[PDB]
DNA sequence: CCCTCTGGACCTTCC
DNA sequence: GGAAGGTCCAGAGAGG
């Protein structure tokens, strides 16, 4: 079972709970608070500011359609 | 000694 | 429109 698409907003959190983790490694982390500040700021962000991320997930959709075309 | 699932806010992809 | 299915997860149950 071939891991379903990364979106951009996908990768943008997890690289926001990588950077959040590496300076407070004493994280604790609330499920409705991680996600509400991560879309407080992604909305912040601007269209370039952004395509670091978007660009992260046109490789994890080739990806998904490449594992797709043997399963 | 060492994968899967569940709660849920929020977002994009897909029907 | 809105379901499906991603991201964030500790702790428990299931199994090597």
């Amino acid at each position: 079972k071939p891991r379903g698409k990364m979106s951009s907003y996908a990768f943008f959190v997890q690289t926001c709970r990588e950077e959040h983790k590496k300076k407070h490694p004493d994280a604790s982390v609330n499920f409705s608070e991680f996600s509400k500040k991560c879309s407080e700021r992604w909305k912040t962000m601007s269209a370039k500011e952004k395509g670091k991320f978007e660009d992260m997930a046109k490789a994890d959709k080739a990806r998904y359609e490449r594992e797709m075309k043997t399963y």
